[PDB]
């Protein structure tokens, strides 16, 4: 049986894991840790459970350096109760990593997001409307932030979106990973892939 | 740039070093991680005992002592190169309680047959022997998930009695295989689209 410790996560990330009863890793953790921490894209179909979202938050997580004071990672979710459920097991996870998570999901003075950019942030979860507006302002740096993790694809290409998704990645540096996880794959989602991806490893 | 950065185990860590394999050369680099996330792996690359541990590394990684079962295979054209791999196992996993064994040419198939009655873990192979003693029922393949072709091109050109391809249906369906060519003609290509995943590519 797979065990966490078979991925060499780092210490503070594996007391964060076992301290959360996660005692061995689930299917889809099993199948994507491995891949996604050497740094290839991933392209995972998964429903809209939570398996799925400790599958791309240990891998992020591990590849954080705390001590490098900028944005390296960010999850981008539709929802705000999914960015609020995401944004829990980061917090969880990375208990004993003096990693500084920031979550915004709009609908509040800007200068609440702004005051927290200002300070150190390592990984955002956020909706992409309002992390897309931080970027395009100049708040949100992205030199640093080489893992992009798209959670509910479908949704977040979605006529909804108004075509927001392609500005956000456009803002990500060139060497980049992106794991991106979707319940369905329509043009939209395949479309997208082909354009930003590359040659992701596929996950059922 | 360093053994140490990938995910391997203090022993076989000390194996390595005691080799005196310094640093992971480009192939082995390039192999080694994504080796030990189980994918196929498709490789171009020449002769030498780098590529040779840029497999064994990550084969003899993730053998588990524990189970007392034929686990990986590594198939190779002809005996003498079984035997300097063989050997390179031994040594890469001397503070392991690993199990190596040599099914090729010149032994007797007698001793062959005792010698799978007891504990192996891994076998280095040329393909017309391992068959043989899998068609026998000897060499139980179970649990062997991990299968290594080393010049695929030689082990393919002259295998007109489709040995390779009769072989790799005694493995478990879901098994990892990594392959190592310099070239790749006709047999090669064809032998990956039927037999393997969607493999990872390495130059």
């Amino acid at each position: 049986g797979v065990e966490f410790e078979d991925f060499c996560l780092g210490r503070d990330l594996l007391m964060g894991i076992f301290e959360k009863g996660w005692e061995k890793p689930s299917p889809i953790q099993e199948a994507s840790i491995g891949v996604a921490l050497t740094g290839q894209d991933i392209l995972a179909r998964a429903k809209n459970g939570t398996g799925k979202t400790g599958a791309y938050c240990i891998p992020v997580i591990e590849k954080i350096q705390p001590a490098l004071k900028a944005i390296q990672a960010m999850v981008i979710v539709p929802t705000r109760e999914l960015a609020l459920q995401t944004s829990q097991i980061c917090v969880e996870l990375s208990k004993h990593i003096q990693l500084k998570v920031m979550v915004t999901t709009g609908g509040t003075d800007l200068r609440d997001d702004i005051m927290r950019l200002n300070g150190t942030v390592h990984l955002v979860i956020a909706t992409p409307g309002r992390i897309l507006d931080l970027m395009e302002k100049g708040v949100a740096k992205m030199e640093h932030c080489k893992t992009l993790v798209l959670d509910e694809a479908d949704k977040l290409l979605s006529q909804d979106f108004q075509g927001i998704l392609d500005r956000l990645i456009n803002f990500l540096p060139k060497e980049r990973q992106v794991m991106l996880y979707s319940a369905t794959f329509p043009n939209t989602v395949t479309s997208f892939m082909q354009k930003h991806m590359h040659k992701p490893y596929e996950i059922n």
